[PDB]
């Protein structure tokens, strides 16, 4: 299917060979304020964008918006700059990307870890785009990442890595249990992206060597370790999960060039999410 | 949602505190013979009576909404799994095989690049998994230690996770719906609605990251199954495998062991969809 | 499909040389006091019934909400006043079926008639039923369809009718323009049921004989001619709507007992809708 | 939604104001050739250059999205003509909408009347458009309907309409009982266009008034198509025809021969979508 999502929904488009790709968004409530300026940005961090309706007087009319880009996942960025935006102005969230392994060389992300924890309630795009292309926020390993880099250039190889993000304020109640969990939401937007392997949340698959206990005691003060949902349903603290991706052409700057692509997908699944679940508030 | 999948939908119910749970499948073929007999087993696997409430008439379907009945809950996936499992058994020859791979620290070797590991992949069976007994990890030089390790646990009156695996044969190419629903997706989503599920992986998911794009495509390093049957989001008629981690907890702590037949149920659905919605656009 | 709506979505299964036949509601929110006791009306309205799950202690715990009775509609019927009863709390919506024609004895109901606009803005369930099975509520004529449905008993032979249904008090914005507009998903919903031929809203078929100026203009004090609907969209007036029956085993009261059935899909369709526009509303 | 359809989808958007307005369909085949060539016409028919952005290489489906956009219901009739050579090719099937009604001049249309039923199993564009702007394949009405059209001209007025479709040639199947019948989806598609009031197939309203064995009896004094060419909600291999009433009102008064292209396009991916989830099923 080219379609994602329920209520907030975007349909995409586009060959290479064509002259053009892009989505049409709906969904969009009327009001908001967009242009072509809210959506560029995000654009520029993956490597010319026209709005064609949905707005008007730089507003959106709540109907289908279209963009076309002068196969494809711009048309993933793109639509998720208008989720996000929708989800700026109406909850205060913070969607953040970066890069926590590249070959061999792992940054440290365990949920017991306090230090990778204050990682998760601090980090900003802005420090993350800082450390430059590798954006990996930990010094201690982001220059040997480049090194691990430069190496299998040099080789005409390639390598992948880890993609991880983190989402905070966001609202409880989030999730469809049973059968639409937030998580499995998430899963689905983060396999469907080129090249990934897998998805993995909160404690994941390093925290299934230790015990039950010291998952939910509140002194081992507890950190987050569910990855911010409970039954299927966020639960108020932060979100955070990561993705592998594949080397393979080759890149091998594959992973850093997720970043905003794994953004996108989660702020569409979440805009989606904060609608159904305004859906059912009473 | 309580509804999943496409053409081949499956609509759960089921409190426990109430008298029964169940599930209502819907696109389910006419044709196929159908009993409580198809059913049970893999029911018998997760340990709970089945009634088949609708869809078939002289113990075949009707192909209209099969409603099943079982005397909060995840016998819907089971029992509504194994309807689609037949479907696919019918129709296609496909085998569907879950095992524990990893019991907390203990972990069966699974790496995409070991030969070894692709020789299980390709001739580990259901039978052979449960004949190892409970901890249904068919390597025995960690199963017993995997055993013994649930032990430790059990004394501390704590619990531990751990990781199952599931390979998928015979699997016909050119299911999926890349851009958005690429089977993986699908998979995806499935295995991480399953209760305490953290993840999913497939092919040579995160431990292939560190290793290069030469050793993945290299037609010698004779080349393995490292995508785990996907290519552009869609089967390749390679085998696929991939796996789940599972949280540990009330506690278990004999969770890992207990999800294979729901993580087989949730592939038979996602595969039995995926038919559907192929064989719809063949032409 | 046996899956009905987007959000408040109803599954139904049932053969009748089985056991049994029901219906799973979900997307119905916690709260709502629900028993048996709000169900059996609607369809004793038609001629047993236990909730499986989806309620503890009366109330909904906003799961799905299985129903079994002891191919099949009692499965509309019976989750349709689940819909109904939600709508009731949730707006103070009339939903009120009524039969309008039996063979050839037409009740009058023209849109421009403000005779039957005073019947349109009255008209309530009580009132119907008392009219006795038939279910006409203007006496010039109820006897009439009553000798008329009697003359075909006669001949061992059946007829059809028209069953007429109007809601009130809608709020408005229920609908979603372009394809899913209100009155599509009513005529989906309508043309659904067993024996149904067709669906008009508003001037319908009549109306086409009538100008454009005699429709829109505020003298003729203009009455209800859309149906309720502008741009596909509830506009805060009466709805109201009409459902040719077909006679045929025969009946001929096919056309009286679809009234409950006409009411079960209207607030199906409605309650639908209310949710898809509370997720929208921002 | 913007969106229609289930597997033969189609998306559309656009404002007026705006440069451009267009629509995505995705389901497509790959395979079947397709230039603006096969768009065009139909968009002539309403009256708007067409360009085809994606979908195709080589003037052939690459089975991926394909957009269209146009220098509203143009995304209707464009995705629509697409929807109608998918049909072309792969069964046969001819869809011919023409007006009925124009006022209080009525064409004929009794199920019963086999004048009626000799147009529905004959009609075809080419003959509806020659009798004009006024698409009435009946001449003793149809230039009653211009007059007609032009008394409320006269007094800067307007008036509706009646559309009536047939479609022929369609496989037996088409359908999925319960919720989404055939003519329910029918439905659905024609009171979504703008200005219709309404939607009936076969005998429809008007027999209501006739009895059930005049209904079903093999003859009348050879039974004819009264049901419309579905029975359970699934197509029956005959003749689907139904009619659809426009309201007048800016005026028009043209509003109702200007729909025949619309209500053609909606029949079309209705049936389009129906014939893969046929296929999808077909075991």
């Amino acid at each position: 299917m080219s379609t994602f999502g329920k209520l907030f929904r975007v349909t995409t488009y586009g060959e290479s060979h064509c002259k053009s790709v892009g989505c049409i968004v709906d969904g969009v409530p009327p009001g908001m304020s967009l242009t072509e300026a809210d959506i560029q940005p995000q654009l520029t961090r993956r490597r010319r964008v026209e709005i064609q309706s949905g707005t008007e007087f730089g507003k959106t009319l709540g109907t289908p918006i279209a963009m076309m880009i002068k196969r494809e996942t711009i048309g993933r960025v793109a639509s998720g700059a208008i989720a996000e935006k929708f989800l700026a102005q109406n909850s205060n969230v913070e969607i953040v990307a970066f890069v926590t392994q590249i070959g061999e060389i792992k940054m440290n992300r365990d949920s017991f870890d306090p230090e990778f924890q204050h990682l998760l309630n601090t980090i900003t795009r802005e420090k993350v785009d800082s450390m430059g292309p590798i954006r990996c926020p930990d010094a201690s390993v982001a220059g040997l990442m480049v090194k691990e880099i430069e190496k299998y250039r040099g080789n005409k190889d390639s390598i992948g890595g880890v993609v991880t993000c983190v989402v905070r304020n966001l609202p409880t109640g989030l999730g469809e249990p049973c059968f639409d969990k937030l998580e499995a939401m998430l899963a689905h937007a983060m396999l469907s992206i080129p090249a990934s392997k897998g998805f993995e949340i909160g404690s994941g698959f390093q925290g299934v060597s230790v015990p039950g206990s010291k998952h939910n005691d509140p002194f081992y003060t507890k950190t987050n370790n569910s990855g911010g949902v409970q039954g299927g349903i966020s639960n108020g603290e932060n979100i955070y999960f990561s993705v592998p991706f594949k080397s393979v052409r080759h890149d091998p700057a594959v992973t850093p060039r997720a970043i905003p692509i794994v953004e996108a997908m989660t702020a569409l699944v979440l805009a989606d999410a904060l609608l159904i679940q305004k859906a059912r508030d009473f």
